[PDB]
């Protein structure tokens, strides 16, 4: 089990002003640290945040969090469930800021809610340095869904934070799961993440990585929430995990089979595959699904005969091509479940 620690700096808060926090299981002797960002959509104005507070309150508040959590998948400490990093120090950071991990705004008289996702990450890192992170060799910032996008937005800032604090020997890396989205046309028109993120950035006081911000400039920072645009600006090594037919992508595209829809789905998979062509560390199976890395059966899916835990181990070796140890694994078949190992 991982044990809850509420942040000692109680000014770094969840949406409702309760303290943010993290769950920790230490592994004495290991100098590897895994910090995982939870996902769960977002909210972008008073009315849709009020609805989320009524029926999704654990994503906006720490008042009801349990004292412990069980680590699963890549957060498991059992080698049978986690062949990759079972002996690492494990950290689960709950998503309670509703801002894709981008916000830097406190609650006040002008603000009903606080949006502090980017500051939550920075404060967790600061407080862990006194609990053993100061001796680390590798810090892997991982995350799923909105948390995967959060990795892309924050990995280089964590690297800069550790450098400025005097820890240049900690190698910061990213693992973005199910957070690589396309700003494409909907199958039927119905809002869209581009517009919601444009509004959210203003509502949250949201921040993006510096080099990407300098490319797109004022009013266009929403572009940096899209993996294929922000990834080439990043300096830290980042491994990208993405289903070719991701369920959250299809939801925003208003897809729920005749020729028009068949062509739409085939084109989506081809576009996603194109965006990953020049991403050297990637795992992209041809499945209709959502998230993978903290699921207990994450070991089961394979691309070209290689599992995700194996690909991640090969990535570690590459950062010390390798014979029989590949790191770029993207399916070429064009329809969901053309890969027989897709989740049932
Ligand atoms: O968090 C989750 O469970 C999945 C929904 S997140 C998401 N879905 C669709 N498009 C996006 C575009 C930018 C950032 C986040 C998203
Ligand atoms: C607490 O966090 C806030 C927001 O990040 C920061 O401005 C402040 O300096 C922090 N104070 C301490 C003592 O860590």
């Amino acid at each position: 089990d991982l044990r809850l620690h509420l942040l000692l700096n109680t000014s770094v808060t969840c949406n409702d002003g309760s303290p943010a926090g993290y769950y920790l299981k230490e592994s004495r002797g290991s100098r590897r640290w895994l910090l995982f960002l939870e996902g769960g959509w977002y909210c972008f104005n008073r009315e849709n945040c009020d609805s989320r507070y009524d029926t999704m309150r654990r994503l906006m508040s720490s008042r009801d969090w349990p004292r412990t959590r069980t680590g699963t998948g890549i957060l498991s400490s059992q080698p049978e469930e986690n062949p990759y990093w079972w002996n690492a120090n494990m950290v689960f950071i709950p998503y309670c800021s509703s801002d894709v991990w981008s916000g830097a705004s406190s609650k006040s008289e002008k603000n009903e809610y606080a949006f502090m996702g980017a500051l939550i990450i920075q404060e967790v890192v600061r407080e862990l340095l006194g609990r053993g992170l100061s001796g680390a060799k590798v810090l892997l910032l991982a995350g799923s869904s909105a948390g995967g996008t959060g990795v892309l937005l924050n990995v280089d800032r964590v690297a800069e934070q550790l450098e400025k604090l005097g820890y240049p020997a900690i190698q910061v890396r990213g693992l973005a799961d199910s957070g690589w989205f396309l700003d494409n046309k909907q199958y039927r028109h119905t809002c869209a993440p581009t517009e919601a993120i444009r509004r959210g950035i203003r509502y949250w006081n949201g921040v993006v990585p510096e080099r990407c911000r300098r490319q797109f400039q004022e009013g266009e920072e929403w572009n940096c929430f899209f993996g294929y645009k922000v990834y080439p600006t990043l300096r830290s090594p980042v491994f990208v995990v993405q289903w070719l037919f991701d369920e959250a992508q299809l939801t925003v595209d208003n897809v729920h089979v005749q020729e028009g829809l068949r062509l739409y789905i085939q084109n989506l998979g081809r576009e996603l595959r194109h965006t990953l062509k020049d991403v050297p560390a990637s795992f992209a199976p041809a499945c209709l699904s959502h998230e993978i890395i903290i699921r207990s059966h994450w070991t089961d899916v394979q691309v070209k005969g290689t599992s995700l835990p194996r690909a991640l181990h090969c990535w570690d070796r590459s950062l010390h091509p390798l014979k029989g140890c590949p790191v770029h694994l993207v399916d070429s078949c064009p329809w969901p479940h053309c890969n027989p190992s897709c989740p049932t």
